[PDB]
This record gives C-alpha cells, structure tokens and sequence, in this order.
C-alpha cells in the first residue's frame, strides 16, 4: 500500500552526464556513443543573449573552443554542429555506458523524471509532467541546463527533455532532444511568458483511483454523469476536456476498482462543486494532476525494469 | 527556482540490489564486497509467521538453501548468520560495483531516499521522512522487502533502512542495516500497532523558509515569540517541541533570508491556529513535514555528489 510521486530509477542516464565549457559559461551535456548534446546557449556571452544569431556564434567557433569532461577525463570534441536549439559534439570516444535509448517527443500531460545537474554531476531525480502551456514546474539553479528528463520503457531510456531556461512565474521550459522547444518559446532574453494553465483532468481521475485502491472512498457517490455534462462543469473551473480516448486509457483502473469511469467524473464534478471541506486525498489537500494513468498501474502493480 | 520533493540519484545503489530466494519466497537482498544481507524472515514459511523461532529455523538451513541471482548471475553462498533481525549470506563473489559506503541508524525527523525493489530489480525511488513513532509512510508491495534507504553524502552512501513490513494503517516499518528495527516492531505477524504521530516541526520550519526563497511570503508577519511561548502552541496542535539545537540548525537558512528563527515561529504560530484559509505555499494546501533543514539548504544552493 501506500503512494509516492516515485522517480524512475536514474543509474542509467547518471553515466551520460558530462559537463561543457565554452568561454566562462559551463552547463551539463548528454554523452551517448560519440556525441555530446547541449543547449546552443552555451556559445553566448552576455553580450549576445537578448539576440544572438547562432549560426554567426557558431562559425568563430573551433572544436577547441569546446571543453567536454567527463569526471576527470577531458573528452576530445572532433567536431560539432547544431540541430535546432541544441549543439551536438562529435568526440573522439564513445560512451562506453551509453544504454539502450531513444528520443522522444511528449505530450502536455505526460510525466518524466528529471536528474538535475550542476557541473556535469547528479544532483537529484524528481518527478514532474509536462503542463498543458508546455511548461515544467521544476526546480533548477543556475548551471542546470542541458539535465534531461526521462522514462524507463523496459530495458529502454527513453530521452524526452533537454533543461533550458527559467520563466520569471518560477517554471521551466526546453527542447525535446532534437532541439525543438516544447511551447512557443525560444532562446534569447526577450519577453515571454507562459499560456494560462489547466488542470489535467484525465491524470486527476487516475490519481482518485489510486485513492480508492489504497482505501481512501469518502468522496465516492452513487450518481453518474454523462461526458458532456462533465466536461460542461471541467471547462468552468479551467480543467481539461474528457475525451473517449481518455477514458478508455482509465479502463484498467476501472476495471481493478469496480468504479466506472463516468461513476468517476461524477465524484470529481461535486468535489469541483463543493470543494474537499478541510478532508484528504492520499495525503493531499488539493486534486492532484501529475500521475498519469500509467503511473498508476505501475505503482500500484509494482512493474520493474532491466 | 522552484521546489520539489527531491530524491538522491540512485545509480550507486542499483548495482547492490540481488535476489535471494528461499523455498517459495523470494525478496530482495543488498550484496555489498562478499555479503548479501536480507531480512531474515525470508526463511519463514506460512506456518512460522505467528511465532517463528528465528534459531531453530535457521539452523535447520544449509548454504544450498539461499538462492541468490545478481541479474541472470548465480551467487554462491558459502556461509550464513544472523545478526538481530537480517540474515547475512557470505558469497563466493565481492560485488565489483560495491560504493564506499557506511551503515548508519538515523533518528526520526531525518529524511532518506527509498529505491523500490521486486526480484533484485529497481522499481523506482522516492523520498521519505523517519516519522516520530518510527513508522515511514512509504509505497510497497508484495516482494518489496530488502529494499532499502539511503543518502548521499560527497562520495559515500549511508544506508539507513531496510524495509520488513507493512501495518494495518497503511505505513512501514523496517530496520537498520544491523538487523535492529526502528520503533517497538518485530517480525513476526502478532498485533502491531504505530503510536501517535505527531508533526517534525524543526522540519515545517525549514519548507516555511524554502516558501521565503521562493518567493511565497504571504504569511510572514512582524510579529515574534519565545521558544517557551511557541512550544505551548505547539504541543496543543500534536506538533514536536523545539530545542535550542533546532533554532541553531535553521541558522544557515535565517541568515540566507533575514527573518529571524523566532520570527518564524511566530508565522507558524499564527497558521496553526488561524489556518491557511485556502491559500497554498509552495504547491500545497497543508504544512508539509518531510523536508529537512539540510535537504532545503540542498536544492536552494545545487549541492552534488561525487
Ligand atoms: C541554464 N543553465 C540556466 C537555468 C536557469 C538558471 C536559474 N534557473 C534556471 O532554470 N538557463 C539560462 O541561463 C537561460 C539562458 C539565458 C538566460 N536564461 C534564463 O534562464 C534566464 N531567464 C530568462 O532570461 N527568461 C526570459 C523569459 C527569457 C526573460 C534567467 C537566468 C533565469 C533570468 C538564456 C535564455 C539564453
Ligand atoms: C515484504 N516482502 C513484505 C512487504 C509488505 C507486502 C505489502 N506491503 C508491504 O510492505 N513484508 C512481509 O511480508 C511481512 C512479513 C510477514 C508478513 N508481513 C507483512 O508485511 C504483513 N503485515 C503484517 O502481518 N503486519 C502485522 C502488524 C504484523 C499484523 C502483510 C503482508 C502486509 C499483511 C512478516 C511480518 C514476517
């Protein structure tokens, strides 16, 4: 029993951190087989942030430029070129810990584990989802960039997140591995600023389910909802839609607990209405929306990874 | 910026993590040089769970009895003891991926890391506190025993717990690394229960501090007290009572904001007693207890380790 926001065990992805030095700056980088991938920033100096031109910075730059180290041992950059918002170092040794992996893209919604780093060595893992204004709440100091966020699929790293920059709201933004920014955002010192967010409806309803299969039933009622009357009462207190493809993803759950989904909303919609009266949930005083589904069945299961 | 229930990374620990079976049980072990230690009721059948005599049973094993898997490896177990509550398996092979490592038994309020554990194999990772009545509010399930909890620090892991068993109200309880349990437990399945818990105020105190760095300071106040005045609130609200040592521990954190540690008390004074009236800090609505001053001074300031 009992429930945790549980990290992916991190061993796997500590053994690709390295640190990058350009200049003064020095961020993390990813050591897979021979390349080193990390944010492009790093080529800037002050002076270029409120608008560099990265394809300028890019060629007064020589692989020397670049220091790549790895504990102790200086990695020799024998090449590099950059993919979107990331810079990617070709260097003279393959990782000989690099895992089996893939890169790719998430959904708002979606949770990862992030390892952060400063100075190319593990600081700590955390869970977070990535929200519905492609932001993370994180927490990161100066000197995180380039830490990447991650699912364990099997025996499989599965890269989703490249660290970038802070919002002046206190949350996160970057790239997935090829460079590409999830959200409107980009990397210069000019004004942005992160969409309204919502509430993840589909993850709050796993997470109710999680609540029953650990005992906690106080909030659950006999009556029913139709989707479209649920989403009726979401869309008023800035939750996401349902849609039918969420609650057939609720169904394992469904099925272990004896509640049907719609059973479900129709808890949520009055716990929307009335509010939790000083009660918990798993602990919690508020609805909880960064467990997916998944999540779920995996703690609740107890799946492991090789 | 930011805040997050931050776990130590896990990689050192991974590499330790084996299978031990016997007969029909099978659990998780920590093999660290040529010793595999494990709870010892894995030599319990169904019969020996109400009143196991640990000796006889145990003496009525051979070598051959202990089967121990690292991955698809067979250990092979050459000598067994018992000290206190944990079996220790001597095996014919020193792990090559032992840590340097200490064993250490914490006191309540200090935080540790737990890696979750099925068949030899890491599940995930999360953070937890030693509650005052010895119980930890963890995520475990079938098969979960053997694993255990630890922290980092520089270079050297301390191990702090290894988990036994689950009591009525959902929490667990678990040993040191010497085999002693944390609290008035045993193991063996008669009626158990956890005493009163009460809430780590030294460690309130500390996430009212990480709100302040964080921007959060709505319920800062001019107001101050005196530790005698506090503890009076205290003790009616099941809250710890604070020491002279607490106040002194919270110095860095003080000097790092410049509010004063009675100061502070007088901010929790006023919410124990008035409540937060729907506002949240840092995320919650409920006055979180499981961050210590040490682990906030952490994620503010980007220690690492090597
Ligand atoms: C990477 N090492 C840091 C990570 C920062 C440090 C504090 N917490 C974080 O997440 N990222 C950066 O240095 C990026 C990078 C230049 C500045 N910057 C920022 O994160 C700034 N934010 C910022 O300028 N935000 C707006 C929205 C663009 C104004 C900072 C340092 C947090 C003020 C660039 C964006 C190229
Ligand atoms: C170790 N693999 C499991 C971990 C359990 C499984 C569910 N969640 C957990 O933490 N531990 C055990 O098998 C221990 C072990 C025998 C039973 N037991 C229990 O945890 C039971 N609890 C129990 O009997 N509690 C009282 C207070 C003693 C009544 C169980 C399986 C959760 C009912 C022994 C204690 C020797």
């Amino acid at each position: 029993s009992g429930f945790r926001k549980m990290a992916f065990p991190s061993g796997k992805v500590e053994g690709c951190m390295v640190q990058v030095t350009c200049g003064t700056t020095t961020l993390n980088g990813l050591w897979l087989d021979d390349v080193v991938y990390c944010p492009r920033h790093v080529i800037c100096t002050s002076e270029d942030m409120l608008n560099p031109n990265y394809e300028d910075l890019l060629i007064r730059k020589s692989n020397h430029n670049f220091l790549v180290q790895a504990g102790n041992v200086q990695l020799r950059v024998i090449g590099h070129s950059m993919q979107n918002c990331v810079l990617k170092l070709k260097v003279d040794t393959a990782n000989p810990k690099t895992p089996k992996y893939k890169f790719v893209r998430i959904q708002p919604g979606q949770t990862f584990s992030v390892l952060a780093c400063y100075n190319g060595s593990p600081s700590g893992v955390y869970q977070c989802a990535m929200r519905p204004n492609f932001t993370i709440k994180g927490s990161f100091l100066n000197g995180s960039c380039g830490s990447v966020g991650f699912n364990i699929d099997y025996d499989c790293v599965s890269f989703c997140y490249m660290h970038h920059m802070e919002l002046p709201t206190g949350v996160h933004a970057g790239t997935d591995l090829e460079g590409n920014f999830y959200g409107p955002f980009v990397d210069r010192q000019t004004a942005q600023a992160a969409g309204t967010d919502t509430t993840i409806t589909v993850n709050v309803l796993a997470w109710l389910y999680a609540a029953v299969i650990n005992g906690d039933r106080w909030f659950l009622n006999r009556f029913t909802t139709t989707l479209n009357d649920f989403n009726l009462v979401a869309m008023k207190y800035n939750y996401e839609p349902l849609t039918q493809d969420h609650v057939d993803i609720l169904g394992p759950l469904s099925a272990q607990t004896g509640i049907a989904v719609l059973d479900m909303c129709a808890s949520l919609k009055e716990l929307l209405q009335n509010g939790m009266n000083g009660r918990t949930i798993l602990g919690s005083a508020l609805l909880e929306d960064e467990f997916t589904p998944f999540d779920v069945v995996r703690q609740c299961s107890g799946v492991t990874f090789q």
